[PDB]
């Protein structure tokens, strides 16, 4: 695999976890640090109905998901697949929301980044029907069976856009919040039968998290994700945005979000239709900051950015000009500052806070989009 290890200390290990079993339940990927680092076997993209999904996403028919399924249904991303929990520490928690047409495997670049420095991470998988693929089952039996039910991404008339979005972008809020308290009341006992058959033990998760250090991060739609479930729920302590799509938020959110706020763009996606909205969220008693990584394009932040070889990744939007190591390691790095800042961690991760002003040569303070 091309997806590259953490950078961290940490050995990573990757387990999902289902609960409750229902369409209204929670589904998430959690990467977290790991006691032993004896293989890097997780799967990448677990399902072919997810390789089916994409395809629609992407307009194509049937074909082009056997194609994607041939390429990639048997590679890996750079974790310990169920290796139990390292021991003997109270971990702060991110929960990452995916964006439009994602689903909750796609993030594993930064969610294993992240947990290699001591993170654990919730990345969940949204049933708003605006990922790809997602499953669910409707009953306990089926649970028991792995009897699933498939939920696809639901294309969105234009009229509809505006209504709609709005919805998701609240019920994804929802989400990420309902995913917090799950992690939260197994970290303090509460008995959970995952609705998945694995290895990996929940309980090991009792008092396992530092409840006062959770934020929330989220790519395009899960930037925006961010920014409702930062004004909805304070037990998020601060946010990143990697290239939030602003369209789906409503007027009321912008004067609502106490939580510091890190805005990580992309050179090639963003513009000022998108941007006044996120210089609405700037006043001066909120911590807000901004960088631009130079270069870059959307799918810098996603793991298909990984997938391929320079040249077809550049003709696809898969990859810009900046090299995706690069880019990954500068949003990681920042990402990892701005969350010791604003979480109280005693790591060294400081010695990045130069890239939060956005002080690199592949970095851009705040935005080449300069509309006020
Ligand atoms: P945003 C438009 O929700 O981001 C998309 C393009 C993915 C990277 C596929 C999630």
């Amino acid at each position: 695999t091309k997806i590259p290890r953490g950078n961290g200390p940490y050995s990573v290990g990757c387990t999902d976890l289902m609960f409750d079993h229902t369409n209204k339940g929670t589904f998430l990927r959690l990467y977290y640090p790991s006691q032993d680092n004896d293989r890097l076997d997780t799967l990448w993209i677990p399902n072919k109905e997810y390789f089916w999904g994409l395809s629609k996403f992407l307009g194509t028919h049937w074909l082009m998901g056997n194609i994607l399924r041939l390429l990639f249904g048997s590679m890996t991303t750079p974790a310990n697949w169920n290796s139990p929990l390292r021991p003997g520490e109270k971990y702060p928690l991110v929960v990452f929301s995916h964006g439009l047409g994602a689903f909750r495997t796609l993030y594993s670049a930064i969610g294993i980044d992240l947990a290699s420095h001591g993170f654990i991470v919730a990345a969940v998988e949204h049933r708003d029907r605006s990922a790809s693929a997602t499953y669910y089952f409707k009953d306990q039996s089926a649970a028991e069976i792995g009897d699933k039910s498939w939920l696809y991404l639901r294309t969105l008339k234009q009229e509809e856009e505006t209504h709609i979005r709005n919805e998701q972008v609240r019920q994804r809020a929802k989400e990420c919040s309902q995913a917090l308290s799950l992690i939260l009341d197994i970290d303090h006992g509460k008995p959970v039968k995952n609705a998945l058959d694995l290895k990996f033990d929940m309980e090991q998760l009792k008092d396992s998290i530092d409840r006062e250090k959770i934020a929330v991060i989220g790519h395009s739609f899960g930037g925006a994700t961010v920014i409702q479930t930062l004004s909805e729920d304070q037990r998020f302590r601060c946010g990143i945005a990697l290239d939030a799509w602003m369209f789906p938020l409503g007027d009321e959110v912008y004067s609502r979000i106490p939580q510091p706020l890190f805005f990580i763009n992309s050179e090639y996606f963003q513009y000022p239709a998108n941007i006044i909205k996120m210089k609405k969220c700037y006043s001066p008693d909120k911590e807000r900051k901004m960088i631009t990584i130079r270069g870059s394009v959307h799918q810098n932040f996603a793991d298909f950015t990984f997938a391929t070889g320079k040249i077809i990744g550049h003709m696809l939007k898969l990859k810009g000009d900046i090299d995706s190591n690069v880019a990954i390691d500068l949003s990681n790095k920042a990402s990892l500052a701005f969350l010791q800042k604003h979480l109280g961690l005693h790591k060294d991760f400081d010695q990045w806070d130069c890239l939060i002003e956005g002080d690199d040569e592949n970095l851009i303070p705040g935005t080449n989009i300069n509309t006020t």
